[PDB]
């Protein structure tokens, strides 16, 4: 068939657009997806307005397209990044670049982020800042061991560490008497990621000839953004110039050939979307541990084990804790900070009874994944053990927070690292305990993020 989907009722020019609300909006997009796939079992189709998309909802239907991957995988097109790019005459990033000129570029960081031997060697540059970061935790405790604004929290330490690691720079973020262009850059970057998103549901082309008000925010958004980005990546360059293989970065720059208008462009959209989802699994991992608190000592005892006494983590040390490690894993399981990535298919595919027509848009459902009652005995469950067992299953196409495919995030490892080392510190120097017991929703918002204030308290040891 072509039109035995099945789906939810089309309902008159909206489409699905009704219940979507009539259950809670996009906010709970999450959610309502979640139960459809419940109802018309692993795939299935929807319309939102004029937009079709069909959803995968299986680690089968996972499989049956990460084999009949293509070369250049695509997702939606965030035609207002382009829109800027081309208007202010810029380059490009993974996040938008397409085909060959995407690969391109991958390759070159793709092989530097993902790679161990150099990811590790990260490990002080973190510690530098987990370490302010804790020196400044205890002062921002209360004494009921509460932070006020903890994801926010999370994020300066996030952003204070990734640009540790891309301009080789603290920004000062992590203590008072050290902000200013530190903010600025920071508003640019939330301004930026807010108004974008308008010109999707609309015609960017029309608002750019109208030079509407919102064209003209996006526009300077980003206009500054990349005005606090260029001379860090120049300086970066100017200082590693004669000294082959030390910068990541010169080093793609110099023996891969790249513009620095490309690197500016590549860079960016690496700070851009690593900084919150980073924090925003962190916090949902530490919120986990307040609730499972066994889980929570049988986490605190391996690090005392592989850490006798309260010194400073080490990447390598890892490799032995594998509960910590499988807690971020389960934890990711359970509280996915991304639902679900989507994809272009750009030659008819197979998937369920049905064949793609080719150019069809895939939300790729690989949150629904974490409940599969056939890969996941009590799913509704934080289980850090599931993991280690080796008399366990789970098909690698069953969790996949960073996205399957070859056009997976490649921040992947660094990410993981820094969730690895922060969470030494915090589990070492603190207990994680629950406020309170009431309920607390996610929310679609980019990412899943809590309807409120995360009720944990860091009380000390
Ligand atoms: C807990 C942390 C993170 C999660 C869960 C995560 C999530 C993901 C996911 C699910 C995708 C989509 C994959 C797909 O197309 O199927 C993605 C893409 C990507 N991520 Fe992340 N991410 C995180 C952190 C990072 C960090 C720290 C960086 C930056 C160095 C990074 C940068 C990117 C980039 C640049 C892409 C686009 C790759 C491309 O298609 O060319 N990510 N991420
Ligand atoms: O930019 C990330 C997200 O991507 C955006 O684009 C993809 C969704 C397309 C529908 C979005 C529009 C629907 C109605 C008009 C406004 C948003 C949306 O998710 C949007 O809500 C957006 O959420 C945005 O991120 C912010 C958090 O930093 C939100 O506070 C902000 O409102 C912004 O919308
Ligand atoms: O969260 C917003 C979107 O929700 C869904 O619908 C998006 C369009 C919203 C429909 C329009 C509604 C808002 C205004 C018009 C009436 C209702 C999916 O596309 C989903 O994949 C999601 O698409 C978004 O894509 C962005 C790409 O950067 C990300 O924020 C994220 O992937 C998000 O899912």
């Amino acid at each position: 068939n072509v039109t035995d989907l099945p789906g939810p009722t089309n309902w008159p020019l909206l489409g699905s657009l009704l219940e979507i609300f009539w259950k809670g909006g996009l906010k709970k997009q999450h959610d309502t997806l979640a139960e459809y796939h419940k109802k018309y079992g692993q795939i299935f189709r929807m319309k939102l307005g004029s937009f079709d998309s069909v959803h995968l909802g299986s680690p089968s239907l996972l499989e049956a397209l990460y084999r009949t991957e293509s070369a250049h995988p695509q997702r939606l097109e965030i035609k207002p990044w382009k829109a800027y790019r081309d208007h202010r005459n810029e380059a490009y990033g993974l996040m938008i670049l397409e085909g060959q000129e995407w690969q391109r570029v991958r390759s070159a960081f793709q092989k530097k982020l993902m790679k161990p031997v150099e990811i590790m060697k990260l490990d002080k540059k973190i510690n530098e800042v987990l370490a302010d970061f804790l020196e400044r935790m205890d002062e921002l405790c209360d004494e009921r061991g509460r932070i006020p604004d903890l994801y926010s929290e999370l994020n300066k330490w996030s952003f204070e560490s990734i640009c540790l690691v891309l301009y080789e720079k603290r920004f000062g973020l992590l203590q008072k008497e050290t902000e200013e262009e530190a903010l600025t850059f920071i508003t640019a970057i939330k301004t930026m990621m807010s108004t974008f998103g308008k010109m999707m549901v609309t015609p960017v082309e029309l608002h750019k000839r109208l030079n509407t008000k919102v064209w003209q925010a996006h526009t300077l958004a980003w206009d500054t953004i990349f005005k606090s980005v260029k001379p860090c990546i120049d300086n970066r360059l100017q200082r590693y110039s004669q000294q082959p293989g030390a910068d990541f970065l010169c080093d793609i720059y110099q023996q891969d050939h790249l513009s620095k208008k490309e690197l500016y462009a590549a860079v960016t959209e690496l700070q851009l979307a690593a900084v919150e989802t980073t924090a925003n699994s962190l916090m949902w991992i530490l919120y986990n541990l307040s609730r499972n608190p066994q889980a929570q000592r049988r986490l605190l005892q391996e690090v005392q084990s592989v850490l006798p006494d309260n010194q400073t983590p080490r990447a390598e040390d890892l490799r032995n804790m594998p509960y910590l490690k499988a807690c971020l894993k389960e934890s990711m399981r359970l509280t996915p900070s991304v639902p679900f990535t989507t994809r272009t298919l750009d030659k008819p595919t197979v998937l369920g009874e049905y064949a793609l027509p080719k150019g069809t848009v895939l939300t790729l459902n690989t949150q629904v994944l974490g409940s599969s009652e056939d890969n996941f005995e009590d799913s509704h469950k934080f289980r850090p053990e599931r993991w280690l067992q080796k008399e366990k299953k789970i098909n690698p196409f069953a969790h996949l927070p960073f996205g399957i495919g070859k056009r997976m995030c490649i921040g992947r490892r660094l990410a993981e690292l820094q969730l690895h080392l922060a969470l030494c510190w915090i589990i070492q120097k603190y207990d994680i305990v629950a406020t309170d017991n009431e309920p607390v929703e996610m929310l679609h918002l980019g990412i899943l993020v809590p309807s409120r204030e995360l009720p944990i308290a860091f009380r000390p040891r």
